[PDB]
């Protein structure tokens, strides 16, 4: 068995089926948010509907995913034992009230404030005492109710975010570690280049890939059979790059924003509308160019390879983010079948 | 005794002193180019000047630099046994045409086409035989002329050069390896930081600096005795970046350009026209910022760092791009006083 886990956000809760959610074995519901040190869960709408989702697939475990890219308060909260417990406390209300199974935190990241939000290099040593104060609390949480609570983590894929953590210990606190192998080249850099590429290609300034990064957290003591890693629903983009290449390790005047979600480029730009799709035989990732404009995305193809990938280094699974971004439904059968 | 090396532009080698001149270990002529697989001097002007420099100081050593950002040619002559002989002859030709101690190839880089110029994976095996090719044609020479002739490369900072070469064999063939370990962070990010930096900081995506490129390039094999690491007598520059953090790890719309030379920002800029000068303790680098425009240079506190981790790290020395772009003398000044 694998882990198949979906990001869902709340508002696509509703259009979860029952032939869908037999095919996952986690979703996790995205996002709680981080006020006055606790996780708010106010704003979120379809909670009602978890047991009803829960009775469709008993086998299925639901996580809410806390943080996301820009959420803050996380560095706040860790920095005290006071915003740890209140942490602590807060995923505790959050498995009471709701039918939910554990958290997922997606503090993105400790140390870093590249997203607008509050860091500090004591958020090293912090993280590490954040989830162990959350792990506690929803250990005695379980033991009171007779059962397993869960708590998960998304971590940044590259060499930064092993420099700002403790993984060895991190990890001794979580059910697995979810590596966000996807947005790994994108908003930060002009260079195009694949954002979801399971290997690393030759002639790419930037080195990461799903292998590279799974080959970082081993070395960093996360034990692979709590590493699930990331296939991405949707491409990063970048615009007005030379026709060289086929678009591909090209410099463009600006980052490489979000591009379509897979609905669209299935729609209107795979061997559409000029764009031509490439197979990267090395990288095993896809990408579609039209002389200017370079999008990098995974396919059903890059999935398989992805699941492969896994079997064969025994890892724990995949996640990918999200649902809403596949209306095809392709992409989730691929990774089922895979896997 | 210390590498002190200075890239001199062919234009400004007639604005070279003697003071300047006694100064110096090393000059480095930019640039020969690459054309019919053979390094070409004809377009250079002031290579007659050179036995005049030598008498000024005879310790000098002065290579031809060949190559520099976007000069093709490399991978289409190292991708034949005719076309790095052919370089290897051309270099032969070069030290016995003109008054030059060897030649500082500067190919950037093997493996990597994003300058605009060709590149193969072929090049990883092909650099280390093209400068095995033309060690042992300057060799020959060296042995008619009773005399050593030399050989260095500029090399690239960052794990991509690790993984486009062999430099544990390509160090064999080298009097030394000139680490660029400048324009670390530049055109190819949106994200500020320090372009020239000693040490990596806390809460940057991007984890290069020297220290860290000494330690991949000596893990990679070549030795202490051979590592030159690279000041920049020149900023990169970034605009539109949000007031937040002294516009340090902030994202601008742009990549980061070149900004001004230090001449430049000495006139205009160094607690100036709003432009406050802050001192990152961590890396040991100075940046400029006045809420919106972020520039990071060196200036002769950094470099003193600079000078002092040479000193206790047992390396070869320093040299700096490039000799034109401080008329203050103040960096040149700096760098002679520190080695």
């Amino acid at each position: 068995n694998y882990v198949v886990a979906g990001y869902v956000s709340d508002r696509h809760l509703p259009e979860l089926t029952k032939e869908e959610l037999k095919k996952l074995t986690h979703i996790n519901i995205a996002f709680g948010h981080v006020r006055e040190d606790r996780i708010q869960t106010g704003h979120l709408q379809n909670l009602k509907l978890l047991p009803e989702l829960k009775r469709e697939n008993p086998d299925l475990t639901i996580l809410l995913s806390v943080g996301g890219w820009s959420a803050g308060g996380f560095s706040e909260a860790a920095s005290t034992e006071a915003g740890r417990q209140a942490m602590a406390e807060s995923a505790v209300r959050a498995v009471t009230e709701y039918a939910l199974d554990g958290v997922d935190l997606d503090w993105e990241y400790p140390c870093y404030a590249e997203a607008g939000i509050a860091a500090s290099p004591d958020d090293k040593a912090n993280f590490t005492l954040l989830l162990r104060t959350m792990r506690e609390a929803l250990d005695r949480q379980g033991e009171r109710d007779g059962r397993h609570y869960w708590l998960t983590i998304a971590a940044g894929a590259d060499q930064y975010y092993i420099d700002g953590t403790e993984m060895a210990e991190v990890q001794r606190y979580l059910d697995f570690v979810q590596l966000m192998t996807y947005d790994m080249r994108g908003g930060f850099q002009t260079l195009t280049g694949h954002h979801t590429n399971l290997y690393t290609g030759t002639g790419d300034l930037f080195r990461i890939s799903v292998d590279a990064s799974v080959n970082l957290f081993v070395r960093a003591g996360v034990p692979k059979e709590k590493i699930v890693i990331g296939a991405a629903f949707y491409s990063r983009m970048w615009k007005d790059v030379p026709n060289v290449n086929r678009g591909l390790y090209q410099m463009s005047p600006g980052s490489g924003g979000y591009g379509p979600d897979f609905t669209e480029l299935a729609a209107e730009y795979i061997d559409r509308n000029g764009f031509v799709r490439y197979w990267d035989e090395e990288a095993k990732a896809p990408y579609l160019f039209d002389g200017q404009t370079f999008i990098s995305y995974d396919d059903e193809m890059s999935i398989r390879y992805k699941c492969d990938y896994v079997k064969a280094q025994e890892l724990a699974g995949v996640m990918f983010w999200e649902y809403g971004c596949d209306r095809t439904h392709r992409l989730l059968d691929a990774l089922y079948q895979g896997l």
